[PDB]
């Protein structure tokens, strides 16, 4: 029934971004949701530290490079295969756009130097304070920045 | 600077609701995002594969109990910190709707008998179809109906400086 039950994992490229769905809310405004996929399904996959620091520093950089007039982002959060991310935002910027504040977003990771320098790793701002690995978040980073992001078009995964 | 920096921790309740955000489309339609926080802070924690055969489960039963003519579910995943999920959606539903149609949920989980049942666990359908636990999904669903679901309001989780 899930949507991304639809779509075949084994036809994805990663990194990449895929507009998983857009719906428009009852007076007709827009709402998109992104998957922003870091690895390629069954072959790749991010360890659980890592994609919690990950989302942290994400889920702040995204909202930098990608909040403005036209776009206000819901909510970002990681994904239960831990190979990406679901990106929810009010607004319809293209996969592009998205791509370019990604992009963005893992410099900034890159710039995070020491674990010690994230305020919030403490039990009174997180849920899991020591459940947490700035080294594989800069090692996803690096590795996202070196394979260049790319585009999953839902007509191009249809699973028969 | 985001939302879930500005709440204390020390002082949520689990299992329970908790309204994270709300917000206005341009137009001024309602979204909500909530926050599901299935275990203590910093106390409790949900395994990998558990937390990831839950997602495929309560993403749907979720649906199934709150999806109608006022309200539709934009996204449900997990939390980093594997402590809870965060559910957004177009609608203003109250702690108490949310809660019960977790509550109901749950119950969904423990009717899925066994893993190899569940269709979707196949490398065209899932992004990491190994990485799954049936019995921890169990586990937390019936721990969560055992606790029971209460609520946690911004207003009293205020964080000092
Ligand atoms: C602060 S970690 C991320 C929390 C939430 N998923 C958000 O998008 O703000
Ligand atoms: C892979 S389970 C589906 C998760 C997805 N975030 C949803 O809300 O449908
Ligand atoms: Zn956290
Ligand atoms: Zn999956």
């Amino acid at each position: 029934l899930l949507d991304s039950f639809k779509v075949d994992h084994t036809k994805m490229n990663a990194p990449a971004v895929r507009i998983a769905k857009t719906m428009l809310t009852p007076k007709g405004d827009n709402i998109t949701v992104f998957d922003l996929r870091f690895c390629i399904p069954n072959k790749e996959i991010l360890s659980p530290k890592g994609i919690h620091t990950l989302e942290h520093l994400f889920a702040g950089f995204m909202r930098d490079h990608l909040n403005g007039d036209s776009i206000e982002i819901i909510d970002i959060s990681p994904m239960g295969c831990r190979t990406g991310f679901y990106m929810s935002l009010i607004g319809t910027p293209n996969e592009q756009k998205v791509s370019e504040a990604w992009l963005a977003s893992m410099q900034d990771v890159l710039g995070v130097q020491d674990q010690a320098s994230i305020p919030e790793l403490n039990i009174y701002q997180c849920g899991s304070y020591t459940e947490h690995s700035l080294e594989d978040a800069h090692e996803i980073a690096k590795n996202v920045i070196a394979r260049g992001i790319g585009v999953n078009k839902n007509e191009d995964l249809s699973l028969d």
